[PDB]
């Protein structure tokens, strides 16, 4: 359910992106409700949306690798690594660049997944509104664990979810040893389609699947996907920058 | 107003701490609009509130200081200060136990008024959910301008304030030389009383004087107070405690 201004978006014939039309028919379809001060708003979280979406395939494609926080690197050409695991970007190096870095050297790069998913959500920021006005709002960075610089980020309860998505696996009964395996952060790319770093870009019984087999003696509950999205505030982001 | 799974929240008695009153009286008669899940969920924020206004208070006195990034310092037995500035949480530290000594030690800190904004946010939600339940969330923790491990916060537009609300006062011509002076991140403590890290707790008129004393030769801009307010996500924290 769509509301701009507070006029109810029905069925309303446009002459946008193809590859938006999926999410927003999504969204207009749906029973969450989402409100827009305006279309240009909209336009943002569909554009926004399908950018992480195709960040997600980009880091994919990457080369950058999974490592544990104390086995991560990066390219020290922008990043600096500190005893925790953070990658810190050094003095005065631009964002935009350092960050789109990940993706054109990805070998030179190896970090968490909660790490991978902030990262994919700068990488599809700076597609959708460019390297200056990234660089401009986002000027200072640390990618560590579940770090961002000042993106308004919400988490809600719910069954109901969207293209770009961040969405969790849990692994209640995880092996101890392997408190690695407790769960996975995935980006909805589309039906049942799913970017895991570290794992691929797998579906929802792949997924469970693979956690499964990293649980306790006797283990009977099996992994499932978490009825939660963590998701971007377009409004509160679409003030900052635009 | 207040409105609770649908229903207006009007003067109804309750047996809760009188430390709340005025801020749930302010909530009702405003003509802004709160929605909530739950009756615990509208508790969750007024004593979330309350203790985001005790938190800016207890740094006040703490004796922690300003001090730009590149001079920032803390506890070394809890936090490594990075080159660029950030206070890094030290391998295996409890979170609870290494913010909390910021309150306790603050002669040993020294740090930025954004910075200052994100430890007020940790305190109060420490205050507010308990140790055990902050530690088990926001189990990594870096202190670098507007970083956050997971805190859902958002900036909106508007002219009605409440206490604990994140406010800015504006240096739009700001002397280039001084750049400190660009502006104040405040917390609303009550009326026209803002804690601002730096300079103490102040009136506005107290902080615009101080601000368009900093101002480029011949200024014609007054330093301002922004018509925004920037704010925890209720719904998204109160996840966490239900």
């Amino acid at each position: 359910m769509i509301i701009v201004s507070g006029q109810l978006l029905r069925p309303q014939n446009w002459q946008i992106d193809q590859d938006l039309n999926p999410l927003l028919k999504e969204m207009i379809e749906t029973p969450v409700q989402f409100d827009y001060h305006s279309i240009a708003e909209l336009m943002f979280e569909l554009k926004l949306r399908m950018n992480i979406v195709a960040a997600a395939k980009t880091l994919h494609k990457s080369g950058a690798k999974f490592a544990t926080f104390l086995k991560t690197y990066g390219n020290t050409t922008y990043w600096r690594v500190s005893p925790e695991g953070a990658l810190e970007l050094k003095y005065r190096m631009p964002p935009s660049k350092a960050i789109r870095d990940i993706a054109e050297n990805g070998p030179f790069y190896a970090f968490e997944c909660a790490t991978a998913i902030v990262i994919i959500y700068y990488l599809a920021l700076i597609d959708t509104i460019g390297e200056d006005k990234f660089n401009a709002s986002f000027d200072r960075i640390i990618l560590y664990d579940w770090h961002y610089e000042k993106l308004p980020i919400y988490t809600e309860t719910g069954h109901h979810f969207f293209l770009g998505d961040c969405l969790y696996f849990k692994n209640p009964e995880f092996d101890p040893q392997k408190a690695q395996w407790r769960g996975e952060n995935v980006i909805l790319l589309g039906e049942d389609k799913y970017f895991a770093h570290g794992l691929g870009i797998l579906n929802g019984k792949q997924i469970i699947d693979k956690l499964n087999s990293f649980r306790k003696k006797g283990a009977l509950q099996s992994a499932y996907l978490l009825s939660q999205a963590t998701r971007l505030d377009v409004p509160s982001l679409f003030r900052i920058v635009r």
